[PDB]
């Protein structure tokens, strides 16, 4: 037993991480078969991040302005474009160690396993959520853009994010890995806003429903609710209204316990209108919203 | 910026992971060079492992009854031996894969990586920190045993650690990589009892070093305290006593942010006293512990 957030093993991704320097900018770079993708930033000076315009900068740059290093070997490029925020540099080489991958748009609330690195080497693990608001809540510094999001199904390696920038706010933004931001933002240095950062209700029952499974259930109580009295509470409490979809979701994992979805609702309720009462649940004294079902599943099942 | 719990790049250690079937019980085996490391209850019938008999058990084992497979790869078992707790399977194909590696014995408070395996495969990485009481808190199913815990320093695995069994409680233990417990524990499935599990001081407060690096400051104060005075809060707190060592450790936070580790003791002290009045710090309502002074060092400096 027990509930942990959880990375994927990264060995996969860490055989695909590379470095690349453009100038006095350094950052990594994602290697798959002959082509190594990166942040487009990476041709940016410092000055330039405020307002560049990445056509104009681009078209100064050849091939062998962009350097490209696999741990200690260097990497021959031999062409490169721009696509969307990110540069596609194709090298001579294909990387051998190339998985099986695909890439992925994930949508807001699922979850994804980053693989931090600094300079082409990786530095950690963790988990993260692409929430509501199309940010995510990482560690990350400068150096760090490049790193890249991913999730592994058997033998398969599905990338999903690339990181660019840090809100103001502390959150984190990026692409996707053909270069399309996550939410409303552009790569240049300036002020923006990710709006209200709702809560994802599906994740947290999915996270009471392993609660259950691992013996805390003090917070269950005698009464139900309905979808739209619900709803009523999740919309006071910034939480995503909750949909039959979500519910068929949590079938398993409502037959696995037993607990009907909306007496699990009704829990859910008394717990936004009188907060836990300096109890814990799973270790945390706040509802967390950062396992998906499936998460609670695969983790609950090895 | 950003503070997460974020575990060690494991491709390393993925490499090293095997499958071991002794009978119908399987687990996880470390394979290093040409010996192959697991938990001695692989040999243990469901029944046996009420109040086994190791030695015993031991003695109608012979070689070609420790099933040993790389993938889908069976490797050939030439001489076996119990160390302690774990037995060491001789193969007769050293491991290619074999990282630089030691085996050490970590100290309560200390924190590392965990690969959690079934069938000899990854699942997931996350971290956990040695508990005073010699546990911690994972994740771990039936089949789980043999995955092991791990640093890396640069090039070098460190293992420190493999599971073996969960107590009661729901918290786990295990061995070093000679089989010996962490902690009072022994390999029977019977009760067993870990005594009070008491807070990691000197990891909180680095905590509360990176909350600051991080921007959360509201639970400064304009008070300082002694050590002795700190103490006798701890004392209250089932907190470890802080002694100099632990401010010595805590000596490069304190220069890099201007606190004195005593003005910090005195915030710690006032939380404790007080509570966090519904506020949170680096995204949790409770002191976190499990973040240790070069755990937080790696993590704000790459
Ligand atoms: C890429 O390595 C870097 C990652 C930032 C650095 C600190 N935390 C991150 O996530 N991205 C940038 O520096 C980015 C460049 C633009 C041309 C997109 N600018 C950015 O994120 O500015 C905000 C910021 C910069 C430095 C420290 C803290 C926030
Ligand atoms: C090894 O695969 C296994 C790991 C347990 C299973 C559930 N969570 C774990 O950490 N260890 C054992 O099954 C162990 C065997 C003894 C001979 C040491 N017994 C054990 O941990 O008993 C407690 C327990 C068993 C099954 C489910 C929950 C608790």
């Amino acid at each position: 037993s027990g509930f942990r957030k959880m990375a994927f093993p990264s060995g996969k991704v860490e055989g695909c991480m590379v470095q690349v320097t453009c100038g006095t900018t350094t950052l990594n770079g994602l290697w798959l078969d002959d082509v190594v993708y990166c942040p487009r930033h990476v041709i940016c000076t410092s000055e330039d991040m405020l307002n560049p315009n990445y056509e104009d900068l681009l078209i100064r740059k050849s091939n062998h302005n962009f350097l490209v290093q696999a741990g200690n070997v260097q990497l021959r490029v031999i062409g490169h474009s721009m696509q969307n925020c990110v540069l596609k540099l194709k090298v001579d080489t294909a990387n051998p160690k190339t998985p099986k991958y695909k890439f992925v748009r994930i949508q807001p609330g699922q979850t994804f396993s980053v693989l931090a690195c600094y300079n082409g080497s990786p530095s950690g693990v963790y988990q993260c959520a692409m929430r509501p608001n199309f940010t995510i809540k990482g560690s990350f510094l400068n150096g760090s853009c490049g790193s890249v999001g991913f999730n592994i199904d058997y033998d398969c390696v599905s990338f999903c994010y690339m990181h660019h920038m840090e809100l103001p706010t502390g959150v984190h933004v990026g692409t996707d890995l053909e270069g399309n931001f996550y939410g409303p933002f552009v790569d240049r240095q300036t002020a923006q806003a990710a709006g209200t950062d709702t809560t994802i209700t599906v994740n947290v029952l999915a996270w009471l429903y392993a609660a259950v499974i691992n013996g805390d259930r003090w917070f269950l109580n005698r009464f139900t609710t309905t979808l739209n009295d619900f709803n009523l509470v999740a919309m006071k409490y910034n939480y995503e209204p909750l949909t039959q979809d979500h519910v068929d979701i949590l079938g398993p994992l409502s037959a696995q316990t037993g607990i009907a979805v909306l007496d699990m609702c009704a829990s859910l309720k008394e717990l936004l209108q009188n907060g836990m009462n300096g109890r814990t649940i799973l270790g945390s004294a706040l509802l967390e919203d950062e396992f998906t079902p499936f998460d609670v599943v695969r983790q609950c099942s090895g």
